[PDB]
């Protein structure tokens, strides 16, 4: 294979490196020669962080969803590159935001992670693009199989849907500058994007103030029921960070970097494969298993 | 066949004034529907009123305003009582700011996901222990935007959100016997899409953008880049009832597809497209582009 040159001259920003993939990347390129920029979200993230990486390696506090926040870091940035400009970006920061039935959510928990996962990653990219376009660079967009095949209700799903038209407008768009856009579809990660008890906390907590006509047409039982469920199938998740980060990796480094990359042996052979299905067969293989309601016709 | 009692049956339709919305209140009142047409502007009302039977209401809808829809909701749950809301058609939307990615500031995204996305789950959420309890049908109003990428701005993102929630709801609802239909209407003139208005926009933000985004794309990009959407008007479907037919197959078919594609362009070019890897795509569709000025000028 041809890799790029001069890797020690090029700069990587991320954004959520507190954990996850964005933690093992940081550490990952750090390790490999880049000069990255890890936006962390807290204090603590970025200190463990700095700790241990080398002196390569600087970390800057980003929320992504604060305006002010992001123009202040991407003004840092722009002095510190000069005029290497940015070599890479990727927008990893993400969170999961309440996952429920459709019909429990108000219009208002759809709100957060739209806000995070695509006006954030949006903002970043529009504050850093002119540093990209003067490096000639790379975009690296974390998507989601979420962006390609519906989760259940919640903004999440919508939220990556629409990840994954911005980075095909921004692909398009950047072609005539010779920046490359790559976009990553992670299968199901043990991350702390998603975690099975913070999942039934919040459905409890939006539970408590249900209408009593969904309580009866679900059934008391129907979330701890549908736990013993997500339960039987959490063996079939990847433990292997570093398949995301490779991905990353090739993206940056690669003369020919791949315009999508899917992470995941589930997400190869089932659920990318499983999103080019017509609804019938979606909806047939998807819903096989999902706990039955107790009253459905008390509507 | 086809359900019975249409009569009977309440028909709630978003963005009326004009375009798809309103072709589909008038093409669903001489059905014999019961249409409650949601309109943005009074004289948008007015005139849907006066060309309409009595068996029409229209209410002033809003999408954007939680308070409106919520009366809203209010006043149909009232009026239909116990049949329920046998169809939701998601009709309303704008287009937004329509330019490249690098012209765009995140305030841009922000009006055509709020009525295109929000707006339309906003009212869903709303209005949908209505349709569970007829056990009807919502409608979803996509776009070829929502399966393969248009140009810079909120618009596809909002797009390809729709379609995402649009599938979150249809597994949701299988349980309470609720259909959900997607519409992916191609290229329509309607009041949507405008060449002069969209040119307009693009010469306000040229107004105020970077000396360096101006050298790179060059003075006369806008006016070459309006030269090209006129060389290809012609490519445009007149006929909206090619859209309204697939709204009046959703509402009234004992089978409803999941997803209409309407448009001899979106069957036979467009959704072809869009299941092509992006090496692809972007050769057919950058073709047809305007060459920058300066693109080493960054
Ligand atoms: N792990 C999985 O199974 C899947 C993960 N993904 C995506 O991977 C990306 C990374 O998430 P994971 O590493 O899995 O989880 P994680 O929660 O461990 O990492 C997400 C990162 O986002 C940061 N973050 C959250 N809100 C932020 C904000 N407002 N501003 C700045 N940073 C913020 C957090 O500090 C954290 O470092 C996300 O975009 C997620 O949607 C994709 C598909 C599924
Ligand atoms: N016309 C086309 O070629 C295409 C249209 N579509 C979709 O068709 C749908 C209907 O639009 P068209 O009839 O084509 O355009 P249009 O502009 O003629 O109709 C849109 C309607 O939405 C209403 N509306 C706009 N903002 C609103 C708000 N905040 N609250 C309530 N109502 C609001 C307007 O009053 C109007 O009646 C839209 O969702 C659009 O995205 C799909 C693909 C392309």
């Amino acid at each position: 294979q041809l890799k790029i040159a001069d890797i020690a001259d090029k700069y990587v920003f991320i954004t959520g490196c507190d954990t996850g993939f964005g933690n093992l990347a940081a550490r990952t390129f750090d390790k490999k020669g880049f000069r990255v920029i890890a936006a962390c979200l807290t204090e603590s993230g970025s200190a463990a962080l700095k700790a241990k990486t080398s002196e390569r390696l600087h970390t800057v506090l980003l929320d992504v969803t604060d305006p002010e926040n992001v123009k202040k870091t991407a003004q840092w940035v722009k002095s510190h590159v000069g005029e290497k400009g940015l070599w890479g970006l990727i927008n990893n920061a993400g969170v999961l935001g309440v996952l429920a039935p459709t019909d429990w959510l108000t219009v208002d928990d759809y709100r957060e992670p739209i806000e995070v996962n695509l006006f954030g990653l949006i903002n970043v990219t529009l504050n850093m693009l002119p540093l990209v376009k003067k490096a000639r660079g790379r975009v690296i967009n974390v998507s989601s199989i979420g962006g390609r095949l519906a989760f259940g209700g919640g903004g999440y799903t919508p939220s990556k849907y629409a990840v994954e038209g911005f980075n095909d407008s921004l692909r398009r768009d950047m072609k005539a500058f010779g920046v490359h856009v790559s976009c990553i579809e992670p299968g199901l990660f043990k991350t702390e994007l998603a975690d099975p008890i913070k999942t039934t906390e919040k459905k409890l907590a939006i539970w408590k103030h249900l209408s009593p006509d969904i309580k009866q047409q679900y059934g008391e039982g129907y979330i701890e029921k549908s736990l013993h469920r997500l339960k039987s199938n959490t063996s079939s998740v990847n433990l292997d960070l570093s398949l995301v980060v490779g991905c990353m990796d090739h993206a940056l480094t690669s003369l020919f970097p791949k315009t999508r990359y899917i992470a995941g042996k589930d997400a190869k052979t089932f659920w990318i494969p499983l999103s080019h299905m017509p609804a019938v067969l979606q909806d047939f293989l998807l819903l096989k298993q999902k706990v039955e309601l107790a009253n459905p016709k008390a509507v």
